[PDB]
């Protein structure tokens, strides 16, 4: 009955927007304050939102029926008629795209393999580049169930159409804004994350995406509101909620050190009160403990940076 | 207080021994009856065993300090001084290897990348082949914190040593038997899964590994006792256990169809009573519901194959 959280340290968790471990925990007041993330969204009562999948293996991946053609001057273009990643049919509904579909922009490198159905399936694999944002003359509609990718080739390849799974390999020109899911038209979206009280900022669970530069790769940060184990926890528990938010403490249980207090709003995002202007990061080896229900206007103890140096100027 | 299970369908779950979705649910009496799996092992009270990680992203992956040398006639050989995947130090302890380390044999293709610490890390990536089983003149000790892999090259590469993460790409000559973790010596192991009553067989959650043939890839089956969300569920809940096993029903909640009853033993493995001799598979869209505590000798309702054809002969 009283909501509790799993006693799982952030560095031991699965990321909810890019399929990798959580590596970081931080607030940053210079990032967008009210992100519109479609994955990693659940309410404390267990209501899933946007495209949020249960399984972390589904994050930022897709499945499709793939039909391949050569297109003079581009190389091979695949048309992907999306299905849900469990193989069931995708029908445009009350969310923006198939479960776990990428909810950010840029150019995604995907690895596309024949679906695995039973032992001895012959498997093919092709890397493609797919543009996620609104581009630009057409034509990308994940909400309607259809997307396109290509790989550069001087000539054509052997490629026989079929059911495939696509996993993300790297990102190029990443922008953390939602893609054009519906080709101009309104589409069903989880709402921006918020509101926060004055001085309150979003707690971020962070991991890194391999970001390429043709060559040049480098890590690029991506954040999410809850790691995937907390997503799955709240979806499975379907707790009864009693007031606007939960007061939580983040604590190192080996030392007993209380690191900070934070507010988990019922709508599935955590706030801290911090007035600094730069990124502040926290150790990833504590756990969150539920303290009590609190009103929306409950005022948290502030945190600040542990570096105290200042210049007279 | 009374143990419950998350109402999550098998086809929506994360696999606990190979990092991919669960695709299949089945029993098979012709497979080894008492597998020694080191990952996907937890007791209903929440006791984790073997190398079982919390996060599904950790499954069958590793992290290391990598020191690279060319070795005339082989190509580049990396020596990997294992760390835990959260970056903390690996110390030989009361389990067979770092958390999530592969617990099967054959030749594993791994993709090895510079660790991602912050935005702008320069990233390198190399594919290697690593032999998992006891080979053969030396020398592989994941328990002691040291393993080796290589990639074939005519000449040498640019490779500067550092902290890396390795993910599994494909498997060659897969054998579902544990590797030599300690170079001949006894090593800490979760025990074989069992015992079962006469006529009782292990319920398997299945997914597929890309299995290569130099070329020729094909799907190869790998099974685990519980999917990873059930692992994480029991580790987080730490329920109080009351008797030897739990009676469960597997049910389609959309239709109400009861598909079968099964026994979840307290030691974290599920049994069904089936006397057939071939693989029997089940639909993956039901859920498990706890029914009551039962003794070890509780006799389950049998299942059988839905194909009834037989020849006089």
């Amino acid at each position: 009955r009283m909501v509790d959280l799993p006693v799982i340290q952030p560095r031991l968790c699965t990321h909810a927007r890019w399929p990798a471990p959580v590596y970081g925990l931080l607030v940053d007041p210079s990032l967008p304050s009210n992100p519109q993330w479609q994955n990693g969204r659940v309410h404390v009562d267990g209501t899933l939102l946007g495209t949020t999948p249960i399984s972390g293996s589904w994050v930022s991946c897709f499945a499709a029926e793939a039909a391949y053609e050569f297109q003079s001057g581009t190389g091979e273009v695949a048309t992907f008629t999306l299905i849900e990643q469990d193989g069931s049919a995708y029908v445009p509904g009350d969310r923006a795209a198939p479960l776990g579909y990428p909810d950010f922009s840029g150019q995604l490198e995907i690895e596309v393999q024949t679906e695995t159905t039973k032992t001895g399936d012959k498997l093919k694999v092709t890397t493609f580049e797919m543009i996620l944002g609104p581009t630009t003359n057409a034509d990308q509609a994940p909400y309607q169930g259809r997307v396109f990718a290509s790989v550069t080739a001087a000539a054509s390849l052997d490629l026989v159409d079929g059911r495939v799974r696509a996993v993300p390999r790297s990102i190029y020109g990443f922008q953390d804004t939602i893609p054009e899911y519906n080709d101009g038209l309104l589409v069903p979206l989880a709402p921006p994350i918020g509101p926060f009280l004055p001085g309150e900022v979003l707690l971020r669970f962070r991991t890194y995406m391999r970001q390429i530069d043709t060559a040049d790769a480098a890590a690029e940060a991506i954040d999410c509101a809850l790691p995937q184990e907390f997503v799955s926890w709240f979806a499975s528990n379907a707790f009864t909620v009693q007031s606007e938010a939960l007061l939580l403490r983040y604590r190192n249980t080996l030392t007993g050190q209380l690191l900070f207090e934070c507010k988990l709003y019922n709508e599935g995002y955590i706030a801290l009160s911090y007035s600094g202007s730069g990124p502040l990061t926290f150790p990833t080896d504590g756990i969150f403990e539920v303290v009590s229900w609190v009103p929306r206007l409950y005022q948290l103890a502030s945190v600040g940076s542990l570096a105290t140096g200042r210049m007279l100027k």
